[PDB]
């Protein structure tokens, strides 16, 4: 509350460390469905169904231009990429499996870097 604060967690390396995580997600062999925005002209149903499209290149641009206020808003966009994937793709598909694999890979790196 006013003039009553928990001890200050060092957040000075968060930007660099989110960048490293994102680099590792970008270079994973199963990243290919997620590297670029879904083409809304060429994929029937995507525009109407997925209210907030997100992909790795859009996260990279937001990160590089100071559009993440803190590490949690960064995690929320990464998770959105996988939530969107699950909304649109069957579990038993190459893309559906890719999204599950990448979500796992992310959540471990997130826990190990920050928890």
């Amino acid at each position: 509350s006013m003039s009553v604060k928990k001890p200050k967690r060092d957040d000075s390396k968060d930007l660099a460390l989110c960048s490293m995580i994102l680099t590792e997600m970008e270079t994973h062999e199963d990243a290919w469905p997620f590297l670029l925005p879904v083409n809304l002209k060429l994929v029937p149903g995507y525009k109407k169904v997925i209210k907030k499209p997100m992909d790795f290149s859009t996260i990279r641009e937001k990160l590089s231009s100071g559009q993440y206020p803190n590490l949690e808003t960064f995690a929320l966009d990464v998770r959105l990429v996988f939530d969107n994937c699950e909304t649109f793709n069957e579990d038993d598909s190459d893309i559906g499996r890719a999204g599950h694999n990448m979500r796992k890979y992310f959540e471990k790196k997130w826990t190990d870097t920050f928890k």
